[PDB]
């Protein structure tokens, strides 16, 4: 997922925002 790279890291930055977050 070169260009999709943004796309499944948006979708799993909740995880790392919400964590130490």
């Amino acid at each position: 997922g070169i260009f999709s790279k943004l796309a499944g890291k948006k979708i799993k930055n909740l995880l790392i925002s919400g964590l130490k977050g």
